[PDB]
């Protein structure tokens, strides 16, 4: 593989081992990835990190009653961009409706752009994404990365 | 003052912040400021983050029982190295005997390094510096802020 075939790969396996770590313990938390669509005016709503991605930096951003943990992480060029950021909420009547604002959060930003936002359910420990409007539900560890590598 | 001044108050403010927060919650802390010996040893010991410094961020690095708490944060300027970093532990018989790892560890990079290394005690509470082979205890906010801004 190319250097940036295998950072890639290392950024999917930090994020999916963050995601099934706070899966386990049902630690609500929102992450969203940057495309092609910027979203320099989402990012500048939270706390600036620019930092390396690691399993354990995304774990311990997403702490409950810890002051990064309430918004979104934004991805960007392969780095936390930043934490604690706002996500515009969808008003899409088509969201199962037990779910709260973070997922709404996550749909509202995959309305108006072409980003991956994953979703980990403080009530179930769920793991879901939205893209495109759509918000996939109850996704397994080989669903969430084959997302990842599609994406 | 000039952007690097007005950056070094920003940062002074920001572990200052942080390290009162960590003080008054009994949460244990051990932050090392690279200063003219550089000490990349140290960090590629520890977890890669090279992140923008915020008080936010600091906090939730040494949450307890998470992945980034144990170990020394090692700071480069204006960004957070690395952390859960690898520091030796001094030998001196002038670290009062109740003392734990974090300052015998903070004690002990001050002896080989310039480096300006602050503690929290999990214990009081209390914040203590390491410089030079010297462990100065239960410093006031105002005695704490005064050493950054003199080193
Ligand atoms: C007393 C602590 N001193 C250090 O940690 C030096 S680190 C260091 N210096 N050069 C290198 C090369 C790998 C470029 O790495
Ligand atoms: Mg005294």
């Amino acid at each position: 593989p190319t250097p940036v075939e295998e950072a890639q790969q290392k950024t999917i396996e930090a994020i999916t081992k963050a995601i099934n770590y706070m899966a386990k313990r049902r630690i609500g938390a929102l992450l969203t990835i940057e495309r092609d669509t910027g979203m320099g005016d989402y990012i500048e709503t939270g706390i600036p990190l620019n930092a390396k991605v690691s399993s354990e930096l995304l774990i311990n951003i997403f702490i409950p009653n810890t002051p990064l943990h309430d918004g979104a992480v934004i991805m960007k060029n392969n780095e936390i961009a930043a934490a604690a950021c706002y996500l515009p909420l969808s008003e899409s009547p088509f969201i199962s409706k037990e779910l709260g604002t973070r997922h709404r959060a996550a749909v509202g930003i995959s309305e108006v752009t072409d980003s991956l936002t994953i979703i980990v359910s403080e009530e179930t420990g769920g793991v879901s994404v939205a893209k495109n409007g759509d918000l996939h539900r109850e996704l397994t560890e080989e669903a969430l990365k084959e997302m990842l590598e599609a994406e």
